[PDB]
Formats: structure tokens, C-alpha cells, sequence
């Protein structure tokens, strides 16, 4: 097996997805073995996606010969399951990501978004407390409790964040509709 | 590849270790199967370490 298919590998397991714009070179030993890395990755239960158009290349669970698995009784599996309010929380970001991708053109920029314009439309939703700095600290838990799943960065000094693009894989039309049709069959009984 | 032999591969590269009080069906399988793990594990770098008298598998960093 090659050096840098191993290394490309041991990677992407070890942070769970690889960038083009931070490692160019693992991006291109992945990008350019999907048969080998598939083989690899086959005996695990684990699968690649790729996304030249984005150049991301992450890992999920692989389907199995099993109609309901879930996706999260898989042994390798750490991370927790999402709550209404995280995934209200994802669907603003993807909203706002999606308002930052379409007036987007050639050249390299992130997703920024500062808490204090969030504030507002998640007020809407959740409600109004009485101070301030109470929802100011939600605010934070949450962005942080997101964080812990790599989804955003941590607040710079100018109370920021940064969303990853992950969640444009996270937030995909499919996903959306079976989240769209699970809450319908909840509200609706 | 064998079922079995996969199912030893994941929980041996999950927990770290194989007991045979444990999982006596993984260890027969890893035991029996020493040149396939040492194959599947050669490209990750990993081989297989076997002490039969605890009945002990365990994995060492090849070199």
C-alpha cells in the first residue's frame, strides 16, 4: 500500500473529513484512489463521499444489507443524536449559508455570521427572555454544544462564527425531507 | 471475506483486545484466520500479536 494512501487515510479517520484549501496534497492521494480507499474501507462499514464542486471528502456510515439501522447504534460511532432545537438551530445556519454561497463567485471567503443578528430570528421561534445576558449565554451553550460536533468554530474576538461546509452534506435535500416528513407525522399525532 | 472474520477485525480495532472468556467466537475466528488479520491489517500498518495462554489478542504498531 503507498505511503501517502495509508497517510490519506489515517487522516481523514482521524478528523473525519479533508479540505482541499488546508491539505491540498492528502486531498488529491484521496481524491484519486475511491477503488482503493473503498476496499479499505469496505471490511469497516464505512463509506466516502466526495465534492469536487466544494473539494471535501468525508466519511459515512455504510449501508448494510439492513432496512433500519439508524445510523447511530454503529460501534465506531461518539457522537450524540440532535434535538429540535440544534436542528432548528443547523437549518438557520444553512439558511444563512446558503444566502452567503449564491452571491458567491470565484475566490476564496467563509461563511461569517455574528451572534447578535442570529439573536433575533431564533427569538422568534424559541421566545423572549427576560435578560439579555440569558439568552446571550443560550446562545453560547448552544453554538458550543454545535461546536463539539465540528459543525462551527470557536467566537472570535468580534463575536463571530464560522460555519463549516460540511453542513451543506449535513443539510441535503434528502435529509431535509425525511427531517420534513418525520416532524409531519409528529405534530400530525 | 468471511463475516466473522470481519466482525473480529471491527471489534478488535474498537476495544483494542480479544478475550477468549469474553468472545470465544472472535478469538476462533482471529486465531484460525492469523495470515488473513495480518493481511488486512498490513495495509493499515498494524499487526496482530496472539498470546494463547491468556488468550490474549492484541495489536502492536508493525515496523
Amino acid at each position: 500500500t503507498p505511503q501517502r494512501v495509508r497517510e490519506a487515510v489515517q487522516e481523514m479517520l482521524k478528523y473525519g473529513l479533508l479540505e482541499e484549501s488546508h491539505k491540498p496534497n492528502l486531498y488529491r492521494s484521496a481524491l484519486t484512489n475511491i477503488e482503493v480507499v473503498d476496499r479499505i474501507l469496505e471490511p469497516l462499514d464505512l463509506a466516502m463521499g466526495v465534492d469536487e464542486v466544494r473539494g471535501l471528502v468525508f466519511v459515512t456510515v455504510r449501508q448494510g444489507e439492513v432496512a433500519e439501522q439508524d445510523d447511530w447504534s454503529h460501534p465506531l460511532v461518539r457522537r450524540q443524536r440532535l434535538n429540535l432545537e440544534q436542528s432548528l438551530l443547523i437549518a438557520i445556519l444553512r439558511q444563512h449559508f446558503i444566502a452567503y454561497e449564491q452571491e458567491s463567485g470565484t475566490g476564496a471567503s467563509q461563511a461569517l455570521v455574528a451572534v447578535d443578528e442570529l439573536i433575533p430570528q431564533l427569538q422568534v421561534y424559541l421566545g423572549e427572555l427576560g435578560s439579555e445576558a440569558k439568552e446571550r449565554n443560550r446562545i453560547i451553550t448552544l453554538l458550543d454544544q454545535l461546536k463539539g460536533h465540528g459543525l462551527v468554530s470557536a467566537l472570535d474576538a468580534h463575536d463571530r462564527v464560522i460555519i463549516r461546509p460540511i453542513i451543506t452534506h449535513l443539510a441535503n435535500p434528502e435529509n431535509l425531507q425525511a427531517l420534513v416528513v418525520w416532524l409531519r407525522e409528529q405534530v400530525e399525532g
